[PDB]
C-alpha cells in the first residue's frame, strides 16, 4: 500500500560526525499499571532497583492511547496524535521509526512479547528480531514454563552497537512484562517476593491478595530488566550519549467491579487500564533534560520524544509536549 508522510521536512541538526554518537532504549512495557509503581505512592516497593540509580525521572501523570497492543503500540509511534490515530490504517502511515531511519539512526527492535503490530514493517526485516524463543534468546530455561525472559534481550547488544560504530542507534526492547492472566509464569523464582499468588487462569476464584502478589512480582522482574538495561547503557557512556525511556503498552483491571484484564473500549474503560507509568533514564553527560515529574503526559509524548533525543526537528510535532525538554 501507499505511505503517507508527515516529517519530509524533518532535519537533524547535528550528526554523529561532529558530536557524539547518541545511544537510547526505548522499553515498550506491557500491562504495568501507573498506582502499583512504588514511586507512584504504591504502598510495596515494586521498584526497588530502580530507586537506587541516579538519573532516572518517574512521571506520575501518563495516559495511554489505548487499553491493549494491537491499539496501543502503533500509536506511541504515530505522528498523528491520539485524535487522529486510526488502528486500522496506521499501516499507512509514515511513523516516527521509519523517519529516523531516514535520517541515518540505526533501528533495532527486539521482541519478546509478540511483534511490532505494524510498526517495523516498512523497514528491512533484519531490523526486527523475535526473542520470544530459545533460537536467540538465552535465557529460557530458568523456569518450569520454558518462558523466554526480557533480560535475554540484552544478551549480545555490543554486537549490533560495534556493527553500528558511530552511528547514532535506537534500540527498542519489547516486554513480556506483566501480560496476563498468567502472572506467575512471568518471573522467576528469585522475584517470588509476596507471596501466595495466583497460579490459575480463573483469576475470579483467586483470592484477590494472591492476584495482586503474582502481579507485584511481576513488576519486581520489570525493574531488573530496566536496571539492567540501565547497566548497559552506562558501559558505553565513554563513545555514546545514552538514554533509557520505558512506557508501558496500557494498564491492567485487577479485579475491580468485577473487571480483569484488558482491552475495554476506550469510552468506557475504567482509569486502571490507561495510568501507566513512564520513566526516563539519562547519563550525567547528556544533557538532557527531563520533564516535570507531574507534566500530563500521553504516548502523544513518546514520538517528540524520540525525535528530541537524536536532534531531529518536524513541523507536524513541533510544539508538542514530550518526556523531554
Ligand atoms: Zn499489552
Amino acid at each position: 500500500g501507499p505511505t503517507i508522510y508527515h516529517a519530509k521536512d524533518a532535519v537533524q541538526a547535528t550528526k554523529p560526525d561532529m558530536r557524539k554518537p547518541r545511544l537510547v532504549v526505548f522499553v515498550v512495557g506491557e500491562t504495568a499499571r501507573a498506582d502499583h509503581v512504588s514511586f507512584n505512592g504504591y504502598e510495596r516497593d515494586t521498584f526497588p532497583q530502580l530507586a537506587k540509580i541516579d538519573g532516572v525521572t518517574n512521571f506520575s501523570n501518563v495516559t495511554s492511547c489505548g487499553t491493549s497492543t494491537a491499539y496501543s503500540v502503533p500509536c506511541m509511534f504515530s505522528y498523528l496524535g491520539a485524535d487522529e490515530y486510526d488502528v486500522d490504517t496506521a499501516k499507512y502511515q509514515e511513523n516516527v521509526l521509519d523517519t529516523l531511519d531516514r535520517l541515518g539512526v540505526s533501528i533495532l527492535w527486539r521482541d519478546n512479547n509478540s511483534d511490532s503490530k505494524g510498526v517495523m514493517d516498512k523497514l528491512p526485516k533484519a531490523q526486527f528480531a523475535d526473542y520470544k524463543s530459545a533460537t536467540n534468546n538465552a535465557i529460557c530455561n530458568t523456569n518450569p514454563y520454558n518462558e523466554c525472559r526480557d533480560v535475554g534481550m540484552l544478551v549480545g547488544l555490543d554486537d549490533f552497537v560495534a556493527a553500528n560504530n558511530g552511528k547514532d542507534m535506537l534500540i527498542m526492547l519489547h516486554q513480556m512484562g506483566n501480560h496476563g492472566p498468567a502472572y506467575f509464569k512471568r518471573y522467576d523464582e528469585k522475584f517470588a517476593k509476596f507471596t501466595p499468588v495466583c497460579e490459575g487462569n480463573e483469576l475470579a476464584k483467586c483470592e484477590h491478595q494472591s492476584l495482586i502478589n503474582a502481579y507485584d512480582n511481576a513488576l519486581l522482574a520489570t525493574d531488573d530488566f530496566i536496571a539492567q538495561s540501565i547497566q548497559w547503557l552506562q558501559t558505553h557512556s565513554n563513545a555514546y550519549d545514552v538514554s533509557m525511556l520505558y512506557v508501558s503498552d496500557h494498564g491492567e483491571s485487577l479485579g475491580e467491579n468485577g473487571v480483569y484484564l484488558h482491552g475495554m473500549p476506550n469510552a468506557f474503560a475504567p482509569k486502571e487500564q490507561r495510568s501507566v507509568p513512564a520513566f526516563f533514564w539519562t547519563d550525567k553527560q547528556t544533557g538532557i533534560t527531563p520533564m516535570a515529574t507531574d507534566t500530563v503526559l500521553t504516548h502523544d509524548a513518546i514520538t517528540p520524544t524520540l525525535l528530541k533525543l537524536f536532534d531531529v526537528t518536524a513541523d507536524k510535532v513541533k510544539d508538542r509536549t514530550a518526556f523531554i525538554r
